[PDB]
């Protein structure tokens, strides 16, 4: 595979956006986990449907609203994707990650990512929030990488590092902030593993993922962190633990799609609240001062 | 990648078949392991060459006859593919799995799968038959999955479970049946791991596969089980252990293609016999009653 | 994916070369590690730019000169690629490996491969030279293999073995030769693991690679060894350990691209010297006798 967007494609899109809103957000938020309520916290909210934005791919998967929203979250101006793209929809990674590069051209400096993942770590309970410390990019092992093809120097270098992808200063901020929240449960932190999807894992597969050191498993986020880190954005994200995966053959077995219970309800509301507060801690001036 | 067959494509193919045979099989059998003799057990046998069936891909790999056969196996009406498709032939998974969906449209409810695999478990001896308990879909980790692209609702859901892909009731049946066979060797059971191929594994690779928990390794079957489970077919299969893989650097080394000795001869004959008897145990009315 | 070159494509290219130089090399060398000095040791050197050779892909990655050079190395006639192709450039494997098959058509019998890799084994020090004993082809697990598609019988068999890819006689030669060199450090030997690239690994990923048994990690070589072994060439190669990878979260972290220090300088000069001497030990008559 190879990139199909030219540097100008991204520029035309950013210029289109800049000519349709006076808002200039410094933070971008990609909400994977059904957190519609996050958009409900936005002040001076303005929305754009993916279909009306030049060069913007369309969302298909259910629960994904499919719209870019600009607004003020806790005194901080931001832009957020209400629903993301996944390779399992048939989308190549350079399409899945198209918006991340447009964000960089809008002047955004920090990218927050969220998703819903299956807990692999035995100590995780449903509804747990997991600060992403590191990831394992399985699709990347086989060569399926959003940066495949000729490198765009105007975005970044050919061989970028990923060992420091999840901002450490912001992780310290997340922990302190969680404490202030007066939460009974502790803030988890671990390694997120990504695979293609769309089917759910088998017991054998879950065991393999865990033995490799994975703490949670999902079908997204990683490609966006790669591209964001490649073009220089500060990154940090969370995984809403919507379920504990089956590790024994004799049990409930069939991993159904009840993730919709935690999404929108239960822990999602706490995650949204958590995200709003974090906006204040985020570096750079914009949040009032 | 993305699916290239429209729901109608499958329908035209099933209707073509239904208009060329009065037989209405409830069980489909995909024979990977050189088990020509299985077709030799069919009563009222009728054959179709892949090339003459609309929308049907062609078989290339040697030993694969390349023909769909309808017939009566031990009083049970079934349809079986004499030879399957593999990704290493250049075929995308949605082509490799095309026949499984046609089977569902013919009214088939149970899919039996067989293949030849290299034994990774140290307790396996050449000629061993291994009931497939679970699998590890390596190509799937990288995103190469037969369900990639827009989901066809008329076939199944977007996020199907795989943790229960190999029917448990039929596995109990397999064990009991094997006992009745009066066999000296016990019926093995384990996790099958699939990789792309066509080359054979290296020692280092075999060690890796085994450490991950794999019991046998092959270059097929998994994509068919995915699609079959996605559209609702009951699935269960076997792996004829045609060889014990090299795990030490100083030995015979070079993994030649002598799988042809066990295939057609040795354990294949026992596997065919085993499959015929199983037909009676299979659920639903058709086998006499 | 599937091969796009016909057997004739390779033949036209070999015949073009044979009609532009009187040299008939028995050994081919693919230099991945910045070892320009190797070309500096060639007597009766003659060069061809990739762009001027029919059907020859172009090199993009920096440090890769992008030219085929024929010459006499330590009394042995050879042809060497000054810079190789990588999948991360957007190149499919059948293009990446195109030159290996042309080499076979020129009458070449031994292929030497070199690259720069990150040390995973804790006992490896920067500047270490590692004889490649075996490899783990990660892209191959997902099906991305240079041999994918219809097999060319005129080159080799459908299911080739890889368990003996790195010539053992030549490995014994390498060790003895190293001893004669009077080196303080011992010649390392291990398993090379390949992944797609272009980004560098994260700590979590490095830990995973190592736990799997990998000794060094890189983004090349493996596809060339596959194709070379498929068409019958004797293969053996080395990995210049340009760095020790981060295995702990609190450290220098960011894996920068300082590989350029060891390349051309430091250990590269020793590797070139090592390669020149090896030419004498290589089987078949040409080196004087």
């Amino acid at each position: 595979m190879a990139n199909g967007y030219t540097y100008e494609d991204y520029q035309d899109t950013a210029k289109w956006l800049l000519s349709h809103t006076e808002q200039r957000p410094q933070v971008a938020v990609i909400c994977g986990s059904g957190l519609g309520g996050l958009v409900n916290k936005l002040t001076q909210a303005q929305t754009f449907d993916y279909s009306e934005i030049p060069n913007f791919p369309e969302s298909t998967v259910p629960g994904h609203a499919g719209r870019l929203v600009f607004g003020i979250l806790n005194g901080r101006a931001c832009v957020m994707m209400q629903g993301r793209f996944h390779m399992y929809e048939g989308y190549p990674f350079w399409k899945v990650t198209f918006p991340v590069r447009v964000f960089r051209l809008l002047g955004v400096e920090t990218l927050v990512v969220t998703n819903a993942a299956g807990g692999l770590n035995p100590n995780f309970e449903v509804g747990d929030i997991m600060l992403i410390r590191d990831h394992i990019n399985l699709p990347g092992f086989s060569g399926e990488n959003p940066l495949r093809g000729p490198n765009e120097e105007r975005f970044g270098v050919r061989f970028p590092a990923m060992s420091d992808a999840y901002d450490r200063d912001m992780r310290q901020k997340a922990h302190s902030t969680w404490k202030q929240m007066g939460e009974q449960r502790e803030l988890q932190e671990g390694t997120y593993v990504m695979l293609g999807g769309p089917n759910f894992e088998t017991v054998a597969e879950c065991r393999l993922l865990r033995n490799l050191g994975a703490d949670a498993v999902g079908m997204s986020t990683v490609p966006e962190v790669i591209v964001a880190r490649h073009c220089g954005l500060r990154v940090f994200g969370f995984s809403l633990i919507t379920n504990k995966v089956i590790m024994d053959t004799e049990s409930q077995g069939k991993a159904n799609h009840e993730e919709v219970l935690e999404a929108g309800k239960q822990a999602a509301q706490k995650l949204e609240q958590f995200v709003s507060l974090l906006m204040a801690s985020i570096p750079v001036s914009g949040h009032t001062g």
